[PDB]
């Protein structure tokens, strides 16, 4: 997987967004940007690849009103139970979910 | 933050998606859908809300040709240096800079 720095150049980090000039198959360039605040997580002081819960869980359920429940693999490779209230994050604004 | 289930209504999850139907100011509703994601992961067998680097990490920088290195703060408060190899999940499509 990934491996751009290869065939790009001017590379370019400002906040949280990846911009590179990158080799096109036909030849030729072109220069484009990436938001990483999304892909990338801090960890207790450690910037790791995300954990999307789909890769790592079955069984996804709405418990309740707001609870998302499912059942996630551990590192040892059991799946356990596990819950998170949605209302933690997620808002009605104006008839529309929203992550807040 | 969140709240969303206390005026919305039908809600479900399937997979990763959330849908409710919830209330407008104006009175009627509106149906809309969510995609968790990439806003919950699933850490050794947990799920919890987003680590999004911006929000604990400064001095972002590109640090050689492809590593991004910050100083992220620690659950104890303090900054501590960390670094990540984008060349590990960002690739050159044909040009742009994708995700995979
Ligand atoms: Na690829
Ligand atoms: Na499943
Ligand atoms: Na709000
Ligand atoms: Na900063």
């Amino acid at each position: 997987l990934g491996k751009f720095s290869q065939t790009c150049y001017n590379s370019a980090i400002q906040g949280s967004v990846l911009t590179s000039t990158c080799e096109r198959t036909n030849g030729g360039y072109n220069t484009s940007s990436i938001d990483l605040n999304s892909v990338i997580a801090a960890v207790d002081g450690s910037l790791k690849w995300p954990s999307n819960f789909i890769e790592a869980c079955r069984n996804t359920q709405l418990a309740g009103s707001s609870e998302l429940a499912a059942e996630c693999k551990t590192a040892a490779g059991q799946f356990v139970s596990t819950k998170i209230n949605l209302d933690d994050h997620i808002a009605n604004i104006d008839g529309t979910l929203k992550y807040e």
